[PDB]
């Protein structure tokens, strides 16, 4: 029952790949520290111009399949 999500936010999709990078940068924080100490770095991220699009692009590629999973596309 259900499965197709609807994409990840620029902050999420990056914090996802970097969330891992955050706990490494601080092997003693907390799930919530990753989300906070990441945004600070993310805001001024040069991979955000190239990653922030993953989020907006995924929102489209996902809603185009995840949302359109029933009909077709």
């Amino acid at each position: 029952s259900h499965m197709p999500k609807r994409a990840t936010t620029a902050f999420m999709l990056w914090l996802n790949d970097t969330r891992e990078s955050i706990k490494r940068e601080n092997p003693g924080i907390k799930v919530t520290e990753i989300a906070k100490k990441g945004g600070e770095m993310w805001k001024e991220l040069k991979d955000k111009s190239k990653w922030e699009d993953a989020a907006a692009k995924d929102k489209q590629r996902y809603h185009d399949e995840m949302r359109n999973y029933k009909p077709e596309a």
